[PDB]
């Protein structure tokens, strides 16, 4: 047999052929332990090796749980996910959240939502609660969020799969001079958030699903932007099969 499957516990990689995964990670089984390879976030295939059959993935899985006594093991219970979760591509059939992640997240949901208020809306944060963003996406507009890469984890793994859009700064200086630009009353470091993108570009990339370099002063990030969320908007995303 052949299709796409989700993982829903973890496992060590195992030499030679034996394939390491994590609660949301998908594999395309090429045949029935079982022969598969693992999708990345561009959808492509990567490592080829070996995974555990249904039937030893639910035993590891129970395992796992007897164990006990960013994780996402709450969910896994909370969601009701079984060990293997058979899955397919669909495009999404709700406007999905979109997080901002740079020095102008403030800046760019302020320009989207003050632009077409009929298709965006700030995600109020205390703390994120996963119903304020469905509660935003009933209204048929994208949720924007401004969180942290466990935040983006979450969302990724109840299968609201953000649009997630880096801003790269040029320099500190070129920043100060965007952000005095697009947000003259704006009073926070230029100093904190540059290294805050330096730190999410080192140890975050993994989590983008696109990047767009601030080059300047004039609304083309902006533009690019716009762009990308009404195409990424189109693209399938995993759902349960």
């Amino acid at each position: 047999d052949s299709f796409y499957i989700r993982t829903h516990f973890e496992l060590e990689p195992s030499p030679p052929s034996g394939l390491g995964f994590t609660r949301g990670d998908v594999f395309h089984v090429l045949d029935t332990h079982w022969l598969a390879v693992r999708m990345g976030r561009d959808l492509r295939e990567q490592e080829r090796g070996i995974i555990p059959n249904q039937s030893r993935a639910e035993q590891l899985a129970s395992l796992e749980a007897a164990q006990r006594a960013e994780d996402l093991s709450a969910l896994t219970r909370q969601g009701r996910y079984p060990p293997y979760e058979r899955v397919v591509l669909r495009e999404a059939s709700f406007k999905r959240p979109v997080v901002i992640l740079g020095p102008v997240a403030d800046i760019a949901m302020q320009k989207l939502t003050a632009e077409m208020p009929d298709q965006f809306e700030i995600a109020e944060t205390v703390i994120i609660k996963l119903d304020t963003v469905r509660v935003i996406a009933e209204k048929d507009k994208h949720a924007l969020l401004d969180v942290t890469p466990s935040a983006i984890e979450r969302l990724n793994y109840v299968q609201y799969y953000p649009i997630v859009v880096f801003f790269i700064p040029e320099s500190r200086p070129a920043l100060k001079a965007l952000r005095q630009w697009l947000a003259p009353a704006s009073r926070r470091s230029t100093r904190r958030l540059y290294a805050q993108a330096q730190k999410l570009r080192k140890h975050s990339s993994h989590l983008f699903t696109a990047t767009i370099p601030l080059n300047g002063t004039s609304d083309t990030w902006y533009q690019e932007l716009k762009a990308i969320i009404r195409e990424q908007q189109t693209r399938p995303i995993w759902t349960a099969e």
